[PDB]
């Protein structure tokens, strides 16, 4: 059975990868993908690579969905991994990046593990127990009302008129530059929501687990429900603000840019 | 008195207030001031009424200029100044528990001698000292590396500016950020993190430290016009890594400026 003694398989080799990572800054080159803002280092492929070759090594049967390798993929044991989500992050600022990890049995979440390297905090998910920072368990936030919570979201994304809306209707607006951990944030109880239109499956695998354990709402820009496999518009919500935000999102002929 | 032994003093007033914090947020209680968002702690009361009785304490002759209290003494002819913000980022502070600071600035005869930009939360004392240099809990800081503007993030508030200028600095930059306390989003651009951080109507109290982090680490800490900033009143201000400043600020005065009416 459980999920316990994978969680501690996995929790060890997340220490080991805190003793790899300070070599791979050390040596540290930076490639970019489709254009200039689209980035990728050592660091992102090492940590995938290492982790495809743990799964290989303790989980053979196990298969593994990411960023930096091509995929395809009805399938029993699945990981999906964001190696670095947040790489504009960790080469401007060495600052504000993380892990993304979720494990899915038969499409159902059942381990997710969300790794603030940078300070150190390790959020993880597990099925039956719950979900933990560093080992303290999290407990659903209080409800957050829209007109009472902190915002984040990509505005350079969207319109201005529907930024515009979100300004208006909420406490304020921050962002840190991560769909982990601006997720997390969410999760923590300190912003109301988080928006990202269009994330990849690794960007968003770990959250429907928090989500579900947290009493969080975790959806499409339509309500809906998100299929892990294949990314979508999605959103990540305090129960108390979401039908909210959503409402403003497809108001006045929607989100999109132009206009 | 030697810098050295007024900073000694300082970083462990700072380190003190670590003890204290904690309990004062766990009893946190809430006011407004301007209008309903405006917010202040009792956790921004009592750590400026306990700066303000250390320094009766220990340096009586000095002033305090700091945001809860009235500022009617002054003016230009004090000899020792001291400007504090006690919670910059108290929004952060009460939404978040995170990302806000305590600022405070010495100045002698108008000129900064130590600079105080504590991160509590994440437990980062940054510090300069005029004649050591900056440091970030003792780890030394130098001057960044040259950061173009499309090369950089940069950190501002959209809320408060016309939202074409927004755009237009969207456009230009690498990516946009914000942490929320003018102290830290100064910080970043002092770590090179940050290409620039824009604030369109600081107070004193919001800057008052970044003057000498500036001067050390050869950034641009000036006015949204290129002018100097006088350190007793606010100005509309940017702080920017020296490549990308000239830049920010063509972006901000053109098509009639920055405000949401041009
Ligand atoms: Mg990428
Ligand atoms: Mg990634
Ligand atoms: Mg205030
Ligand atoms: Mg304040
Ligand atoms: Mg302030």
């Amino acid at each position: 059975k459980t999920l316990q003694q994978i969680d501690k398989l996995i929790c060890s080799w997340l220490k080991q990868i805190d003793n790899v990572i300070p070599q791979l800054i050390m040596e540290m080159t930076t490639e970019t993908k489709r254009h200039r803002f689209d980035l990728v280092t050592n660091v992102d492929k090492q940590i995938q690579q290492q982790f495809q070759q743990f799964l290989a090594t303790y989980f053979p049967e196990h298969q593994l969905l990411a960023e930096e390798k091509s995929n395809a993929m009805e399938i029993n044991h699945l990981w999906i991994m964001d190696p670095i989500d947040g790489t504009a992050n960790l080469v401007k600022q060495q600052e504000d990046y993380c892990i993304i990890l979720a494990y899915f049995y038969e499409g159902k979440p059942m381990l997710s593990y969300v790794y603030d390297y940078p300070h150190k905090k390790l959020y993880k998910a597990i099925r039956g127990e719950g979900a933990f920072c560093n080992g303290i368990k999290m407990e659903e936030p209080p409800s957050l009302k829209l007109e009472d919570a902190i915002i984040s979201f990509n505005a350079q994304v969207m319109n201005l008129d529907t930024v515009q809306d979100l300004f208006d209707a909420s406490f304020s607006y921050r962002l840190v530059g991560a769909c982990g951990l601006d997720s997390m944030r969410v999760a923590k109880g300190q912003f109301g929501a988080h928006i990202n239109t269009n994330p990849k499956p690794w960007d968003i695998a770990a959250q429907f687990l928090f989500a579900e354990l947290l009493n969080l709402k975790m959806t499409t820009l339509d309500g809906k429900a998100i299929d892990h496999l294949k990314g979508a518009p999605f959103i990540i919500s305090n129960k108390a603000c979401h039908e909210t935000v959503l409402k403003i999102l497809n108001a006045n002929g929607g989100y999109q840019k132009y206009r």
